[PDB]
């Protein structure tokens, strides 16, 4: 299992316990999600209002019981998503895998960025420079780069991590 943040609830919507979500809209595609702190939690409907999108809990019946998670971030378990097709990601996913070098971790990715034709993970690490430590950037479609279910395998090109 490998749970991956998705979004995180706004206020409630309505009287019957439904809750705005902020977040991916692959939630979409889901029939249960793991609440921070309270467990998993079956979705029995969710649907979009406007440019909002509002997530029926099983057993948040009302306001008080959708209250209780307001502002809680919201997780998916890794398998529960549609597969994409070869070469594509779902960058919230990214976040958090370690990254290796030879089979040596060298750090880990914390965001994604956009460097106008490409998407460049930032990895959190080493570095002989402390500046260099926590921005470090990798091209996520890079040949050199190898993204696994659980890990991401990078070449030792020279000048990269040092």
């Amino acid at each position: 299992m490998r749970l991956v943040e998705i979004g995180r609830f706004g206020a409630p919507y309505a009287l019957k316990g439904g809750l705005r979500f902020r977040g991916e809209p692959v939630v979409l595609h889901l029939e249960r999600v793991y609440v921070e702190g309270h467990g998993w939690r079956a979705i029995e409907d969710l649907y979009r209002v406007g440019e909002e999108l509002v997530v029926h809990l099983a057993g948040v019946t009302d306001r008080t019981l959708a209250e209780a998670l307001v502002g809680l971030r919201v997780y998916a378990e890794v398998a529960d998503l549609p597969p994409l097709e070869e070469g594509r990601y779902y960058y919230f996913a990214l976040i958090g895998l370690p990254v290796y070098v030879e089979g040596r971790q060298v750090g880990e990715v914390v965001d994604i960025l956009d460097a106008g034709a490409q998407d460049v993970l930032i990895i959190r690490g080493v570095g002989e420079r402390l500046r260099d430590r926590a921005e470090r950037l990798v091209p996520l479609q890079a040949p050199y780069v190898r993204v696994e279910e659980g890990s991401i395998h990078v070449d030792p090109i020279p000048g990269l991590f040092d």
